[PDB]
C-alpha cells in the first residue's frame, strides 16, 4: 500500500510526536503534501511485519540499533546526502547509521541515560551504586524511596551489567563476532547479582516498570529515577526540583548505557522517497525543526551540530553527553533484536527467581549467539504450523518479518520435513 503523494511517519510514543507533526504543518504548508504523524505501540516489531509486504509507514523513527535489521532485510531505502549536508551533523552518527557501507537513515538525536535525582530529598547523590541500599534504608525510615526506574526494558539494567564487563558482541578485528557474546562473562553476573540484590533485599521491587518509576519520581516518592531526555519535560511540570548527572560507579567502574543514535528511516517501498527526503534534509534536520521536536518532549544531545552547540550550554545536555562517553553507542547489526530479547529474559527471570543469575545468563548467552533466534524460531514454528511448505514469495516475505536470512527459512522448512523411515 504506502499511498503516493503523502507522508505517514511512525515515532515512539515517548517523543515528541506532536512536536514532529507541527513541522508537518510547515511542510504541507510549504508544499501541499499531507504529513501524518503516528506512534503506535511496539512500532519497532510492527515496522518488519508490514514493510515485509511493502506497507507501512514511508518514514520510521527509532534508535539505530534496530536500522542494521531493517537494511539487511531490504527494509529501508538507501539515503545519499550531499557532503555539505553530512558536514552538518558529526561523523560518529553518520557511522553509527551505515549498514555495509551504505547510510540507511538520517541521524536525529545521540540517546543515553543519565541519573535523575529529587535535590530536594538528596541534594547530594550517590556517585557509587554500593551505597544505594543503605541510602534506601535511611529513606525507608522516612516512608521514601531511593531508586526507582524501569526494570522491565533491558535498556536501563544494562548499564550496570556492562559496568564491570559485560558486553554484547565482541568487536574483534573490524567487526562484531556474532558469536562472541558477553552477557555470560564475570562482569555481566556481578552486574546483575548486585540488580537482584537490590530487589532480594527489598530495595526494589521487580515489576516496576516505566509508567510505575516515572510516577513515583514525580510524585516526590523516590529519590532516584534512571531515564532519558525525553522523561525531562513531565518532571518539569511536576514541579520536582531535579538535577540530572552521572550514573552511579559499580565496582570502581563507570556504568555504561548502550547509546541510541536516534534516526529516521525511508521505508524501501515508499513511493514518497523523494519527499521524505525534503521533509527530513530541509525541513526536521534544521535549528528550528529539532526546536520543534525538543519544545513537545527534549531529544536530549543531538546529531545536528548546529543546534547540538547550543543545547550544550545546558548541564543536563552535557551530562547526557557524559554518560554517552562512558558508555558505547551500540551495534547496529541485525543480531541485536535476539541481544535485547536474550538480556530481557534473563533480567526478568533472574529477578523474578525462576532462574538464578548463572543459569539466567547462560541462557541469555545462547539465546544471543543463536543463528535463528528464539523469536525467530518461534515465528518459524508459527508458520510452520499452519503451512509446512512455502514458496519463494513466502519464504522472503517470512525472513523479512523474521529478521533472518531467506536462505535460513528455507533450509529450516526443509530440516523440519526431513524423515528417515
Amino acid at each position: 500500500k504506502i499511498e503516493e503523494g503523502k507522508l505517514v511517519i511512525w515515532i515512539n510514543g515517548d517523543k515528541g510526536y506532536n512536536g514532529l507533526a507541527e513541522v508537518g504543518k510547515k511542510f504541507e504548508k510549504d508544499t501541499g503534501i499531507k504529513v501524518t504523524v503516528e506512534h503506535p505501540d511496539k512500532l519497532e516489531e510492527k515496522f518488519p511485519q508490514v514493510a515485509a509486504t511493502g506497507d507501512g509507514p514511508d518514514i520510521i523513527f527509532w534508535a539505530h540499533d534496530r536500522f542494521g535489521g531493517y537494511a539487511q532485510s531490504g527494509l529501508l531505502a538507501e539515503i545519499t546526502p550531499d557532503k555539505a549536508f553530512q558536514d552538518k551533523l558529526y561523523p560518529f552518527t553518520w557511522d553509527a547509521v551505515r549498514y555495509n557501507g551504505k547510510l540507511i537513515a538520517y541521524p536525529i538525536a545521540v540517546e543515553a541515560l543519565s541519573l535523575i535525582y529529587n535535590k530536594d530529598l538528596l541534594p547530594n547523590p550517590p556517585k557509587t551504586w554500593e551505597e544505594i541500599p543503605a541510602l534506601d534504608k535511611e529513606l525507608k525510615a522516612k516512608g521514601k524511596s531511593a531508586l526507582m526506574f524501569n526494570l522491565q526494558e533491558p535498556y536501563f539494567t544494562w548499564p550496570l551489567i556492562a559496568a564491570d564487563g559485560g558486553y554484547a558482541f565482541k568487536y574483534e578485528n573490524g567487526k562484531y563476532d556474532i558469536k562472541d557474546v558477553g552477557v555470560d562473562n564475570a562482569g555481566a553476573k556481578a552486574g546483575l547479582t548486585f540488580l537482584v540484590d537490590l530487589i532480594k533485599n527489598k530495595h526494589m521491587n521487580a515489576d516496576t516498570d516505566y509508567s510505575i518509576a516515572e510516577a513515583a519520581f514525580n510524585k516526590g516518592e523516590t529519590a532516584m529515577t534512571i531515564n532519558g531526555p525525553w522523561a525531562w519535560s513531565n518532571i518539569d511540570t511536576s514541579k520536582v526540583n531535579y538535577g540530572v548527572t552521572v550514573l552511579p560507579t559499580f565496582k570502581g567502574q563507570p556504568s555504561k548505557p548502550f547509546v541510541g543514535v536516534l534516526s529516521a528511516g525511508i521505508n524501501a517501498a515508499s513511493p514518497n522517497k523523494e519527499l521524505a527526503k525534503e521533509f527530513l534534509e530541509n525541513y526536521l534536520l534544521t535549528d528550528e525543526g529539532l526546536e520543534a521536536v525538543n519544545k513537545d518532549k527534549p531529544l536530549g544531545a543531538v546529531a545536528l551540530k548546529s543546534y547540538e552547540e547550543e543545547l550544550a550550554k545546558d548541564p543536563r545536555i552535557a551530562a547526557t553527553m557524559e554518560n554517552a562517553q562512558k558508555g558505547e553507542i551500540m551495534p547496529n547489526i541485525p543480531q541485536m533484536s535476539a541481544f535485547w530479547y536474550a538480556v530481557r529474559t534473563a533480567v526478568i527471570n533472574a529477578a523474578s527467581g525462576r532462574q538464578t543469575v548463572d543459569a539466567a545468563l547462560a541462557a541469555a548467552q545462547t539465546a544471543a549467539a543463536a543463528a535463528i533466534s528464539p523469536q525467530a524460531r518461534a515465528f518459524l514454528e508459527q508458520v510452520f504450523r499452519r503451512k509446512q511448505s512455502l514458496n519463494s514469495k513466502e519464504k522472503e516475505e517470512v525472513a523479512k518479518k523474521c529478521g533472518i536470512t531467506p536462505l535460513q527459512v528455507r533450509v529450516w522448512f526443509i530440516n523440519k520435513r526431513m524423515r528417515s523411515k
